[PDB]
């Protein structure tokens, strides 16, 4: 049929050839105008639109034409791919603002772009671009009327995405336009959960420069902790100089900091490791105290057992062995 | 007293000042030179000898006036501090070895050193040598009669902390020299398991041309599922090359920890492992997949089950980092 004249509007789209465009479509009936411009193509993992495609690969030369004289319908969606995972319901907006296509999403919300319509995990362009972090296309949405609260499947929202990726200057862009920084996903992370993991400690002081509120993790942790398990201390350290838990709270974040400096081989210092845990015990005998139920030596880490005296845990600063399973074993007791 | 002249000496021996040290000894009774030469000096937290801080610092200059004119003890240990760790027991040979100070090694153990004295973690100057990885030193203690098989407070032998630092070329002259490739730590740890943790894949390889691993590396683990955990995919591979259940837990962890590992995240790969994985335990009682019960943490998705529900959520990046999580606390904890 003319599915095959629809392989050639679909191929100058794609590649951007606004001369082959216009010569294709030039002595075309409105009725197979809108068959040729409205085909579903099949090309790798994409189901797509000469628009999608177009937006998607940033040929902006020809979505104007498409927009201005045939106006095609935006509204359209198809499935389209980005990178190794296939979206599906992606608009030629949403397309263009992932693929960062400046142009291509000023000229579509331009002419009247939906710029809050979402895919099927309903992230919105407006989440593409704080996904990537392109700073000129989450500007513009906003200030075209982009609702920065609609949030994901997972209610992870575009703050949230932002934080973890670290883009600094996008994160506190949304907290100036006032996004709300106490927000909960599913899993019951806040913004400032996903920064500390990621340890963006510019990023963890933005929201808390802007009244942002510690929550323990819905689901587990603070995110002092968080930051202590990921083992970012400088981040640590950061929260640990906000309203904190006198010893009992703050000392558990340096015993798992200082747990964590063993435990992983990517940054495995056991100098920090014990640094960390001695400094715990000192704050843990001061004045008044408060000690520590261990565990049995459990067959396992050989038979080292938890310190519970500051002297005890002062003979192993000499053990590079000794101290990197002590750390091992500080970190099952409190996960596991 | 003569204390102050004795510190003149350690002063020389340290910065490798030969000709410093020969004036202000010279005229000195036997009596005196081995009050000279045998005094402990303390700097920070250290105990040291003249002639071990000149074989700590490599001048063998000095280490040979000592050994060979004053004639002093190579017996003679102290406490000297390296990476950052004070280190009892360690003598002068000790401490040129960790330090790879090829020359002062070979003028110790050539006056006498016992290539075989340990600290008092029982550090052979081969494991010291063999962590540093100077294979020089490597192959000249062990051809002057040290022994591979002395191992650490904790078993550890030359063998594993060649491999958890990685160094290939000690690896396999430690192998050829007919190193013990299946002893175990304290923790239960092979040398396997140590060169799986780190990813190390030439050495695994080396490994593989003779060892045999058990189980455990402190958790009661295969050299493979410390692969996995470790998310070193290419070691993963290279030992799922051999003999088996235990094939879908590798498998599983592995792809279970392209997720949670920031370090070398990829949720693509996440979903990979974790589908191949999807074989045969499940929905028998295939074999028998006990799930957990969607726990608020990893939101409350569940454990996919089939290899259909797995499919669906080939997509989603924010689903397939939840399944990775749920998959890694059933099988660790
Ligand atoms: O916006 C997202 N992902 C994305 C798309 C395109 C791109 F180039 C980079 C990232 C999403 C996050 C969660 C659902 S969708
Ligand atoms: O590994 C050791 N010592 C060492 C390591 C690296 C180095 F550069 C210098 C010395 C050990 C000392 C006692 C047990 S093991």
């Amino acid at each position: 049929h003319m599915e095959g004249l629809a392989g050639y509007v679909y191929k100058a789209a794609s590649e951007g050839k606004v001369l082959t465009l216009a010569a294709l479509l030039l002595n075309r009936s409105e009725s197979d105008i809108r068959y040729l411009l409205g085909y579903v193509s099949q090309q790798g993992g994409q189901r797509s639109t000469p628009l999608i495609i177009a937006a998607r690969n940033g040929h902006a030369k020809v979505v104007r034409l498409l927009l201005e004289h045939y106006r095609v319908q935006t509204q359209q969606t198809g499935t389209v791919r980005f990178d190794g995972y296939v979206i599906d319901g992606a608009t030629a907006l949403w397309c263009a603002a992932g693929a960062g296509h400046f142009e291509v999403v000023k000229l579509l919300v331009s002419h009247g772009a939906n710029v809050n319509h979402t895919t099927v995990t309903n992230s919105t362009p407006l989440r593409a671009a704080c996904f990537d972090g392109r700073l000129d296309i989450v500007k513009y949405l906003v200030e075209n009327n982009a609702n920065i609260s609609i949030a994901n499947k997972y209610d992870n929202t575009c703050l949230m995405i932002a934080a973890y990726k670290g883009h600094t200057d996008v994160v506190r862009y949304l907290l100036e336009q006032r996004a709300d920084p106490n927000a909960k996903a599913h899993c019951g992370a806040t913004a400032l959960h996903f920064a500390a993991e990621a340890g963006h400690i510019d990023i963890v002081k933005e929201l808390i420069k802007w009244r942002a509120a510690i929550v323990v993790n819905g689901h587990g942790m603070t995110p002092l902790k968080v930051a202590a398990e990921s083992c970012k201390a400088d981040v640590v350290e950061l929260l640990l100089s906000h309203a904190d838990c006198d010893r009992r709270s703050r000392i558990e974040a340096l015993e798992l900091l200082g747990a964590s400096f063993a435990n992983d081989r990517e940054n495995y210092d056991i100098i920090k490791t014990y640094h960390y845990l001695y400094l715990a015990m000192l704050e843990r005998f001061q004045d008044g105290i408060l000690e520590k139920e261990v565990l049995p030596p459990i067959h396992a880490y050989g038979n080292r057992t938890e310190c519970r005296n500051p002297q005890e845990l002062e003979s192993i600063r000499q053990d590079r062995d000794a101290l990197h399973m002590e750390g091992l074993i500080v970190r099952e007791r409190i996960l596991g």
